[PDB]
């Protein structure tokens, strides 16, 4: 296996920002604030990597959305691009402000690796996505959102997240209990996957052959759920404890009507291409694929450009509750993918906000870059080690 | 019949929410209303398992909109997540704002089920959903309803809510007086209740077979009311009446073979937006014709989702319908959705639903009671010891 030690590595960062350089921008931003109708007092201050959250205290009679409909020049007249006003921050009685810097120090992915939680992490598909606010690594379990949405316009920080997502599936998991889909309609980034031996078929360029691809998934899915009907047990996890017991215990179970499966992962780089050049029935297809795969072992990583109600349908967000939205055109695309404001006011660069699955406030993530040094390098490690394991019955 | 001492106690009670707490909330909110706009004077205080009743007498000429145009400011600056402003308490001069408890009390179901409106309940399928705001029990004949909408985004406790509907199902019905048909198109949950004698069909997760089963519904519904024509009695309960009257005096009765006691038929579908995803408008206008003319017939149904849209519960669903269980949703449009009216945004989750009686009705606020799995596997247990499947070939 490819230790996590063929990364670049860490940075010496521009830490230590001072604290009379946080009195003096705290007491700026009061003045600025009492420049206009409000009146305000900044409680705390929580210096971040690539924002600084200010918790402020409004004073007596002033509410959030005087706040919240200024934001444009309350960022302007700090000398800023954009700023953001977190409306309620959960447990105390503070409405939060977060600054970007001015020196952005960027996050390592080999920094987000070093983890205690994802060294630690007992699952199979985890994902790294980067810091949140306060430096601290976010590493949440792909097997448990069990779907995913991704979008943000372009040079917003997609692709190098998708890249990250795939590294993060990449760095723990042998081929016999994860394996990749990969559906790449515009060949340009998910071809430096050429040959690794984590997938099943070749790289999908072709459009009707993404749709032989999402078929024989579906089948894979039918087949696997009478195949843990016919064993008993509910899921996959349950599943493979039964044909580890059995391979202990003496004598495995023969094939009934045997191994450890896979954690099918079907990733897709632009599905608003899917939906373009296909047609209805990929949206079927990812419709009752979606509905039924959490206990099946079939995940989707599903990347766009266009939040848009043509390309995200009802039928897409009913059964994927786990978002991610990147920096955005406008607040009717925000409510487009999260169903609420705040994704206009991020930077781009890989920036996003990580809706939880279920519903809560969505933690805001700055996505860890990802190189192509990395890339190759962890692709040409996967490569020695196996081999092309093509069944191409998916695309028949 | 399953005793009712099967399961998990109620656990030892948080009790003393002090009167000097609660006048001291109750001085707080004065105050942090009058920071605002509006003065106010707490009249009386009704605490709660899970929020606290702040029965608030407005002064001259302050309205009430004026008090839910800030409720998010509200909760906001009392450190509480959500506040809910009841804005019409029958019968007084007062305005009802509901404040979340610091420590959640969790609603015991074996309390529940101790209530003496259940054991001294006539219908032969009650519900069980919970206490409401004060502490009394809430218990819910369903053939008057005579159907069930059940709504709520994902994480705020449906299907615990509908574990406890099927359990309330459970603990008092002998199978030949109510009988249930289940629909899962997931795996998720009625997984568990394969193996009772109460199910007809087993446990649906094809959705032709789920529309073939719910035609067998509507052929049934059609038989029944063929049959009662022929002997001239409305309804079923009148027709269970007239079969043990005539039984009980020694004369058997004949089929236009000897007449038995028909069942109550409970058509659970637990998550019908993915049936109508799949299968269609067909799935919609069985539905229809089913929730017509069910009430008589005795075939009832409990509908619930994940997803309050318009797409999803349309006119056609909302016509026969009048009895709306929500949850936690996300905005003003889904409440308006299922509810027909706002208020069902301003909850908790964790099972805590908003019992919309039917008719003419302000919302009854109703906490979800607990049930766990291993209560759920002890049920289905006890019963499988108890008596032997009885399932039919015709219902496909
Ligand atoms: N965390 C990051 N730090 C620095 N640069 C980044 C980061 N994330 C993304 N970028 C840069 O932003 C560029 C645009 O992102 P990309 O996903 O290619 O846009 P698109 O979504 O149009 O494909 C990338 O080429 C990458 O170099
Ligand atoms: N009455 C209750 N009291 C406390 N917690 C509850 C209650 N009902 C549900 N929950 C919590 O909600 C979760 C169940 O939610 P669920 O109905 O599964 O939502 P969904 O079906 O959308 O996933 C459980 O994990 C449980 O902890």
């Amino acid at each position: 296996l490819p230790p996590l030690s063929l990364l670049d590595p860490a940075e010496v960062k521009q830490k230590s920002y001072s604290p009379e350089s946080l009195e003096a921008m705290s007491r700026l931003l009061e003045i600025k604030l009492k420049e206009f109708g409000v009146e305000v007092s900044v409680d705390s201050v929580h210096p971040g990597p690539v924002i600084t959250r200010f918790e402020i205290q409004p004073a007596a009679g002033v509410k959030v959305s005087r706040i919240s409909n200024l934001a444009k020049d309350l960022a302007r007249s700090l000398a800023v691009i954009s700023v953001r006003v977190v409306e309620v921050i959960p447990g105390k009685t503070t409405v939060g402000i977060e600054i970007p810097n001015e020196d952005r120090q960027m996050v390592r992915f080999s920094e987000v690796l070093s983890s205690p939680e994802y060294d630690e992490h007992k699952s199979t598909v985890p994902l790294a996505l980067g810091h949140d606010i306060g430096g601290r690594p976010i590493i949440t379990d792909l097997a448990k959102m069990p779907h995913l949405l991704v979008a943000g316009t372009t040079g917003s920080g997609k692709s190098v997240g998708v890249n990250a997502m795939l590294l993060s599936i990449l760095f723990k998991s042998t081929p016999s209990e994860a394996r990749l889909i990969m559906i790449d309609p515009k060949m340009l980034e998910l071809s430096i996957y050429e040959g690794i031996p984590h997938l099943l078929c070749p790289v999908v360029t072709d459009m009707k052959e993404a749709a032989n691809a999402l078929r024989w998934s579906v089948a894979e899915m039918e087949r696997r759920y009478r195949l843990m009907a016919a064993m008993g047990v509910r899921n996959l996890a349950g599943f493979n404890r039964k044909v580890k017991d059995a391979e202990e215990a003496g004598t495995p179970l023969t094939d009934p009507l045997l191994s450890t499966l896979p954690t099918i992962v079907v990733v897709v780089d632009e599905f608003a291409d899917m939906m373009m050049i296909v047609g209805k029935k990929v949206e079927e297809l990812i419709a009752r694929i979606a509905q039924k795969a959490r206990a099946a072992g079939i995940h989707l990583i599903l990347a766009t450009q266009r939040p848009s109600v043509d390309v995200i349908t009802g039928l897409i967000k009913a059964n994927i509750p786990t978002r991610i939205a990147f920096q955005v055109s406008s607040k009717i695309d925000s409510r487009t993918i999260l169903d609420q404001g705040g994704a206009e006011q991020l930077l781009g660069h890989g920036d996003m906000l990580y809706l939880p699955p279920g519903t809560g406030l969505p933690i805001r993530v700055h996505g860890a870059f990802v190189s192509d040094d990395e890339v190759h390098r962890v692709v040409e490690a996967w490569k020695l080690r196996g081999a092309p394991d093509y069944i191409e019955d998916i695309l028949a």
